[PDB]
DNA sequence: CGGCGGTACTG
DNA sequence: CAGTACC
DNA sequence: GCCG
């Protein structure tokens, strides 16, 4: 339903975040998904705190809005709140520089610009401010996939690239493009990085670079910023992963999501004594009472999807319908 | 009381 | 290591 | 923040 009144937690949901609260944070975030899961909204302190992912305290404060319209934790919000998403919003800056920049007396990305000491990751964030917190159509992200695509299969027919995240879950928009590249023959997918990357390099596809370990033969991940040829064009972001085709399965769930689908997911084998991750799903780990694994397991053979889902015993469930 | 996901770069 | 990032 |  969307309740004006959720409208208003995310509002707190967000400041406790950028505040660098994270547990509460993630207090308010699922208290929210539910009332946004909510089939017809309820009116009663009671039926609410029923809800699942509503605690007391929760209700406590909906009663209030819904009854009054008035939130007294909106008002005394510090004025510090704003600057601080602004200032998170910078790729490569999070809450704790955010609120160091605070702190040392910056309130403006033109005073970032000036007088911040930026990393250099930091620095390609407030290049591309504007363009990193837009959304792309995804038949743009298609021509962005199909770029790669085009350069890896260029020197190795093998190669299988796919596009996940937001994408693979059927979205309009996407954020960025998260590109899967593995290889059926368990080996041909080593240390071939950087001859793609100079590829892509030559097409003057890509702008500039995030995260990229090349000097290391071992790399996983490339995230950075392209641009495809033409006017109207905006940079975008670009996150690729060569996995090898053994943990295929897991790393396409995984670079599927969504974000809250795979800690659910991966709280989920928790509980059943299991471990789930990009690489693979682990089963018999040994873990101490403080839920640290002090022992390794058993990965479980998983070549498709459905078998994480399986031997998770749960149902299969489609990439859209994962969109939570 | 105390966990709340599991992992990959950067400097 | 702490910070931040990917989903 | 919730929840075991
Ligand atoms: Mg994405
Ligand atoms: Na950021
Ligand atoms: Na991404």
């Amino acid at each position: 339903h969307n309740l004006h009144i959720t409208e208003k937690l995310e509002v707190l949901a967000k400041a406790y975040s950028v505040q660098g609260d994270k547990w509460r944070a993630l207090g308010y975030a699922k208290a929210i998904n539910a009332l946004k899961s909510f089939h017809k909204p309820v009116t009663s302190y009671q039926e609410a705190c029923s809800i699942p992912g509503i605690g007391k305290r929760m209700a406590e404060k909906i009663i209030e809005i819904l009854e009054s319209g008035h939130l007294r934790k909106l008002d005394h919000i510090s004025e510090s709140v704003p600057v601080l998403e602004l200032f998170s919003n910078i790729w490569g800056a999070g809450t704790k520089t955010a609120q160091m920049w605070y702190q040392q007396g910056f309130r403006s990305l033109e005073d970032i610009r000036s007088q911040a000491s930026l990393t250099t990751q930091q620095a390609i964030g407030l290049k591309h401010y504007s363009d990193f917190l837009e959304r792309m159509p995804r038949e743009e992200a298609t021509e962005i996939e199909q770029t790669v695509q085009k350069a890896a299969q260029a020197f190795n027919s093998g190669l299988l690239c796919v596009a996940c995240g937001s994408y693979r879950r059927g979205k309009a928009t996407c954020g960025d493009v998260d590109v899967l590249i593995t290889h059926p023959d368990g080996r041909s997918h080593r240390g071939i990085f950087s001859r793609l990357l100079d590829s892509l390099r030559q097409e003057g596809f890509l702008t500039d670079d995030l995260v990229s370990q090349e000097e290391n033969g071992q790399q996983q991940k490339y995230l950075g910023v392209c641009r495809l040829p033409g006017p109207g064009r905006r940079h975008r972001r670009l996150d690729i992963i060569v996995v090898p085709y053994s943990e295929f399965a897991c790393a396409l769930l995984y670079f599927t999501g969504s974000a809250h689908f795979n800690r659910s997911m991966r709280a989920l084998a928790k509980t059943k004594g299991m471990s789930l991750s990009e690489h693979a799903l682990s089963t018999a780990v040994v873990r101490n009472t403080h839920g640290a694994k002090v022992g390794p397991g058993r990965v479980l053979p998983t070549p498709t999807e459905k078998d994480v889902f399986r031997l998770l015993g749960l149902p299969y469930r489609e990439p859209a319908e994962r969109d939570w």
